[PDB]
């Protein structure tokens, strides 16, 4: 995972999961793990800026990566899930 930017350690009704998010800066590719686990895979794309939403775990849980611009050229990703939420950046 040469690109990882961000991983989150959630609990949810059905145990702990883990969410690993790869973005490229370059190639805008952005590939979200769940678990190890790809469940989105987007190879390339010109916008770096927005959002991917997916289903975690048995019970399908509804989780958003935002990416947002900030300072310096870099990015915050932030998950969100059932109204809570972790920023990362570096």
């Amino acid at each position: 995972m040469t690109d990882l930017v961000a991983v989150w350690d959630v609990a949810l009704s059905d145990g702990v999961h883990k969410i690993e998010f790869e973005h490229g800066t370059t190639s805008g590719k952005r590939v979200v793990y769940v678990d190890g686990k790809e469940e989105i895979r987007k190879e390339w794309m010109f916008k770096l800026v927005g959002k991917e939403t997916f289903y975690v775990g048995a019970a399908k849980t509804k989780a958003t990566i935002n990416i947002d611009a900030i300072s310096g050229f870099a990015y915050e990703y932030t998950l969100e899930i059932n109204g809570k939420s972790l920023k990362k950046y570096m």
